[PDB]
């Protein structure tokens, strides 16, 4: 069964605190958004699948209703306790390919050992959308490159210089200024090489997309918008030994890897092949072996794809042509959505002056809560 995305919506990713709207207006504005997006009436919502991390179980349906007006209609919070978080376009889409629904509406929303201590004490000060380990795991795993490739610590903050430079487009994103590669080199150290400006910072805000079937979208004529789900897959944690084991498989770099080989395999297509992506660079780091992981090079060329400017406009890829996390910020149920959003915009022709001209084939990656790895190839359903 086909699947289907036929209208997004987001809020502007803004420092927490910023504007001064409760969760369900956030919720409210992404999915009334999305529903006018896509040129349907409430009520052809068959199912909610919701994405949030923070509050209790009851905020999913307190931001439905609000959002929708109050119905009888399943309402799925994407993190449970006894399952690994999935992702709210992962469900919507497993709900629409098994048949449990023709029309579903994916949102999610949020609103804000002496080492470990120190780093939640930084995270916290420095608006850090990051748990304590995360920022020395993607040190390590950088690290761990440079020792085996002879990456430099300047490819990292080239990767975090393009992210903010292609931000100065997005007005979604939190932050929209070009900083210099030397102030991306001198900001705040954080972890080692990794630098205030090569984290990704807390937002606030709400994404949301309308998922259909192939009969729901031939049925209500919604082909224009309709942008196909040609292949997703997720890996949750491999499990291997001591001998295999390195920084790079523990930030998660083999589940990427199997994820979109898989998607490449089902869709018929290649790296090459892809136009425009947009990743989870939580840090410069992840961005710079996701490269690799999604076989765009070799492994450790990442470094010659970056001096090259193969990730950015004029390159072989446009990579974050949102900011990415990285100048976007990350609300951490929302920021799937977005991703989303923003590759949907791209392959329409809608991406203004963001715009990627001719995209075809779009690749998402994403990590869910628990940290599962899910990759995403979308490209026009009716062209």
């Amino acid at each position: 069964n086909r699947v289907f995305v036929i209208g997004v919506g987001m809020t502007k990713f803004e420092k927490p605190g910023a504007r001064d709207i409760d969760y369900p207006d956030m919720a409210k504005e992404a999915g009334q958004r999305a529903l006018a997006d896509a040129g349907i009436k409430y009520s052809a919502i068959q199912q909610a699948c919701v994405g949030y991390v923070y509050g209790d179980s009851t905020c999913g349906q307190r931001a439905i209703y609000h959002s929708l007006g109050l119905s009888g209609i399943p309402i799925i919070n994407v993190n449970n306790n006894c399952s690994t978080g999935s992702t709210a376009l992962f469900m919507g889409r497993q709900l629409i390919q098994g048949g449990l629904a023709d029309c579903v509406l994916a949102l999610g929303f949020e609103k804000m050992n002496p080492m470990d201590k120190h780093m939640e004490v930084m995270i916290n000060r420095y608006g850090l959308a990051a748990v304590p380990a995360a920022p020395q795991m993607f040190g390590n795993a950088g690290r761990e490159h440079m020792e085996k490739y002879g990456t430099k610590p300047e490819h990292f903050a080239k990767v975090a210089w393009k992210n903010h430079k292609h931000s100065t487009n997005n007005p979604y994103s939190q932050f929209q200024d070009e900083y210099s590669l030397e102030q991306v080199i001198d900001s705040r150290k954080v972890f080692e090489f990794l630098t205030l400006l090569q984290c990704c910072p807390t937002s606030d805000g709400a994404g949301a997309a309308v998922l259909a079937s192939e009969s729901f979208v031939r049925r209500n004529g919604l082909e224009k918008k309709a942008v196909e789900i040609v292949a997703q897959e997720m890996v949750t944690d491999l499990s291997t030994t001591f001998e295999e084991n390195s920084c790079m498989k523990m930030v998660g770099y083999d589940m990427t890897r199997l994820a979109a080989e898989r998607c490449y395999d089902t869709a018929g297509v290649k790296p090459s092949d892809v136009d425009v992506i947009e990743l989870h660079d939580c840090f410069s780091a992840n961005e710079l072996i996701t490269y690799e992981a999604l076989g765009l090079c070799p492994e450790g060329k990442a470094g010659e794809l970056i001096d090259r400017g193969d990730n950015t406009y004029g390159g072989k890829w446009v990579i974050n042509p949102s900011g990415g996390l990285i100048s976007k910020g990350h609300p951490l149920g929302a920021t799937g959505l977005a991703q989303c959003a923003e590759l949907c915009w791209q392959l329409r022709a809608e991406a203004g002056p963001r715009q990627v001209p001719g995209a075809k084939l779009a690749l998402q990656h994403n990590i869910g809560l628990g940290g599962a790895v899910v990759v995403t190839l979308y490209k026009m359903g009716f062209p």
